[PDB]
DNA sequence: CCCTGGAGAATCCCGGTGCCGAGGCCGCTCAATTGGTCGTAGACAGCTCTAGCACCGCTTAAACGCACGTACGCGCTGTCCCCCGCGTTTTAACCGCCAAGGGGATTACTCCCTAGTC
């Protein structure tokens, strides 16, 4: 099982958005 | 007791082709310079006046050490509860299908506006 602990991929994640700056927001529903 | 060979998987990176738009080029174009005025407002004293610099001696009010003392931030213990990674499902926009108006241009019939001579 490729199950990785709680908080393994939140770093890696975190680092994925804080290096985009795309529309974190559907635009349909705002 | 704790370290790692192998493996799974995310990263860094440069080819490697397609695209749309940044920048250059063209044609106006309108607003900053500039001539003057004439009169406005601030620089230049100038008289004034007004609060502060330093000084004096007190007065106990705060400031600091010492000693008691005591309880709280932090670090130890344990459990427990609840949120995540992954697997399965369902709203959620997007692009095709159809037959009918709306309309904008687009051209055809024609009909009056225009203008000639025995």
């Amino acid at each position: 099982p490729h199950r990785y602990k709680p908080g393994t991929v939140a770093l890696r994640e975190i680092r994925r958005f804080q290096k985009s700056t795309e529309l974190l927001i559907r635009k349909l529903p705002f």
